[PDB]
Order: C-alpha cells, then sequence, then structure tokens
C-alpha cells in the first residue's frame, strides 16, 4: 500500500 | 495497491 | 491494483 | 504502508 | 508505516 | 564490458 | 560487450 | 556485442 | 569493466 | 573496474 522500492545501480 | 518498483540498472 | 513495475536495463 | 526503500549504488 | 530506508553507496 | 546480468526470481 | 541477459522467473 | 537474451518464465 | 550483476531473489 | 554486484535476497 503506497510503498516505493527504487534502485539506481 | 499503489506500490511502485522501479529499477535503473 | 494500480501497481507499477518498471525496469530500465 | 507509505514506506520508501531507495538505493543509489 | 511512513518509514524511510535510503542508501548512497 | 558494459554487460548486464539481471535476475528476478 | 553491451550484452544483456535478463530473467523474470 | 549488443546481444539480448531475455526470458519471462 | 562497467559490468552489472543484480539479483532479486 | 566500475563493476556492480548487488543482491536482494
Amino acid at each position: 500500500m503506497y510503498n516505493k522500492f527504487v534502485n539506481f545501480i
């Protein structure tokens, strides 16, 4: 619910 | 529900 | 439900 | 719920 | 709930 | 050289 | 050289 | 060289 | 050289 | 040289 998982690799 | 999973690899 | 899974590889 | 997990590697 | 986990590595 | 090996399991 | 090997399993 | 090998399983 | 090996398991 | 090896297990 409205979670954000963001990766810059 | 309105989750965001974004990857820049 | 309104989930986003986006990949730039 | 409204959690943010962000990585710059 | 409104937790933030952010890494610059 | 600029190779990408990415797994979602 | 600029090869991409990506798996969604 | 610029080869792509992508699997959705 | 600029190779990326990323796993989500 | 500028290689990245990242695991989410």
